[PDB]
């Protein structure tokens, strides 16, 4: 029984604590363990959802938050009829207006050292990435940032809200350190 368990189960809304207690145990791992991980998926999942929420209304199709199988199947749709080329790890989003797959990344580090390691790992020129942290940067492919200012902007805030409400329960340097 953990703080940061309990602090994430207030934080979060229940659907987006349901999704990410579900991504981890499809991982094989357990939240009331693996706690700041669990305080990371449930981050990047908001983020995700907020950033499709940014769009004009069929922007975005939205592979984040699916079930692995039905997520390869939808990428393999979106694949099998724009002739996109199909990536080797999950993307996070498909944008129909760029015609291109978004990972969208959350750090607690230098936006450029987590832009690099993906940009490496993923070895997809097609897959577009853009990381935002904790602190209020972000880093884009081709410095193309998709969405307009203001949708960001909520997305950095409320970043920054979820770091001060850990501090202010002294979870920060430990979810901090943990990355
Ligand atoms: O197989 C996976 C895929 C993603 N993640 C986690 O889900 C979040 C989103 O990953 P990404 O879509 O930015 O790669 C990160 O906090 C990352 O640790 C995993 O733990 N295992
Ligand atoms: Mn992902
Ligand atoms: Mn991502």
């Amino acid at each position: 029984g953990s703080h940061m368990e309990d602090f994430v189960r207030q934080c979060f809304n229940p659907m987006i604590v349901e999704l990410a207690e579900k991504a981890m145990k499809e991982y094989g791992e357990d939240p009331k363990i693996e706690t700041n991980k669990f305080a990371a998926i449930c981050t990047h999942l908001e983020v995700c959802f907020m950033y499709s929420d940014g769009g004009s209304k069929h922007r975005f199709e939205i592979i984040e938050g699916r079930d692995r199988i039905m997520a390869w199947t939808v990428v393999n749709s979106i694949c099998n009829t724009t002739g996109v080329e199909k990536p080797k790890f999950l993307p996070d989003l498909y944008d129909y207006k760029e015609n291109r797959f978004i990972d969208i990344g959350v750090t607690r580090r230098e936006v450029h050292i987590y832009y690099l390691e993906k940009a490496n790992k993923i070895k997809s020129e097609k897959t577009h990435i853009h990381i935002f942290s904790f602190t209020g940067e972000e880093m884009a492919t081709k410095a193309d940032y998709t969405l307009d200012e203001e949708s960001r902007a909520r997305i950095k805030t409320r970043l920054f809200t979820i770091r001060q409400e850990m501090a202010s329960r002294s979870l920060w340097d430990s979810f901090r350190q943990s990355e």
